[PDB]
């Protein structure tokens, strides 16, 4: 909408589409060549909310800097 790769919701948003982290990780690595650097920032930055709540349950977008920093 606002960006041609869209917003780092649209491309999260589908990213926690997906069945699994084991199967959704081998994504993560295709689609990280398979589009550009324009759109792989929004794939990125979507990648790490979603590892976010992982480490946090199911908590995202508030994760402190001592959760962050112990999840890489």
């Amino acid at each position: 909408m606002s960006e041609k790769p869209l917003t780092k919701t649209d491309y999260l948003m589908r990213l926690r589409r997906c069945q699994t982290i084991d199967t959704l990780e081998r994504v993560i690595e295709k689609n990280k060549y398979e589009l550009s650097d324009n759109e792989l920032a929004v794939f990125y930055s979507a990648a790490d909310h979603r590892l976010a709540e992982l480490t946090m349950n199911k908590l995202y977008d508030k994760i402190p800097s001592s959760v962050w920093k112990f999840i890489r």
